[PDB]
């Protein structure tokens, strides 16, 4: 149920393969949809989830460097897959920027994102 | 730099290798430190950080399932490596459990961990 | 604008008054809705926001103790009010429970709530 | 309780609070510069009947970053626990939300952690 293409509310797209061993690998593409807008992702999921209607736990990381650009920052998503007709990945994320020690206090943004199988 | 053996405040161990293409791979071992406590990690880091004194942004995920136990949860760590003598990795983390839709609102914990090369 | 009765997605009600000095005072009602589910809230908001089409920053706290129960915990919401056609207050929140030292690493939940003046 | 008094964080900030019998926290927060222009009102709540098993006392507070001398259009909320004793401490996480346009709300909220002690 996880492997495939997911869309968030703001225009982003994440293509992921969920391997049998717990691995997530894919590419995350930012709103521009550009080759310059593609980044690698890697994560982990619960490959033996409860079958009692509970969600499947997962997280992934994107570092925001590719061959064309580098924002010197890393986003991690933590969340759960929810299957069925209303299939959704519900997440919270933390975005950390590389800063100097004095600015370290304001290094990390926190948000949330919901992903769906259609836009 | 990043490649190595790090320890958090509480006794967990993070064995990581940082690769040229921006990959983090390794093993996370919880405080007990036996075989049943070893978990696979994956992540990313900025492989070309700023040269001005800023940290190196990075993130990883551990799904809390191995061959012996499955907690049906995943933590992601978002942070930065600060080099020099007294190298440290300062993070924030999100731990999400798989839950029913009714309990989702309390599926995620947040905290902070600091890692150093000394135990 | 902020003053009034607001509702989240999960059934709760935030009854708030925005004071001229930047105070928020009021009552937070969890989903059950009877008198054992009413708690005091206090908070602060930016009483002179920017005129560039930005939101209005605010936050508040509720400690989960009233005369009927005590959960030994407290939630704070940090957020912004966005006015407009369908006025809303977008927030993230942190819930901390009282714990021992050995358990303080799992003391804090994180989540987000969207409040509207229209009840779901 | 325990909580009433002056608390210092590592970055040079100071907060002076009074804990009321009914769960009120009121006071002032002073950022590192230390003068009038660096002083802000704080309001919050705490568990006035904590457990007696040695757990912490849950609490939280909010500061909106506006005084009579300046306005940053943001507010911070701290959620945490007081832990009493000889080395008393308030351990917190915080969220700092800034007022922004809709296009930038995704990037409105910083999260971090602060520990407050009674010695500077």
């Amino acid at each position: 149920g996880i492997t495939g293409t997911w869309y968030n509310q703001l225009g982003s797209t994440f293509i992921v393969t969920a391997g049998a061993d717990g691995a997530l690998t894919g590419t995350y593409v930012t709103a521009r949809g550009n080759a310059e807008s593609r980044y690698v992702l890697t994560g982990r999921y619960d490959s033996a989830p409860a079958t009692d209607g509970s969600g499947t736990a997962l997280g992934w990381t994107v570092a925001w460097k590719n061959n064309y650009r580098n924002a010197h920052s890393a986003t991690t998503w933590s969340g759960q897959y929810v299957g069925g007709a209303e299939a959704r990945i519900n997440t919270q994320w933390l975005l950390t920027s590389g800063t100097t020690e004095a600015n370290a206090w304001k290094s990390t943004l926190v948000g949330h994102d919901t992903f769906t199988k259609v836009k």
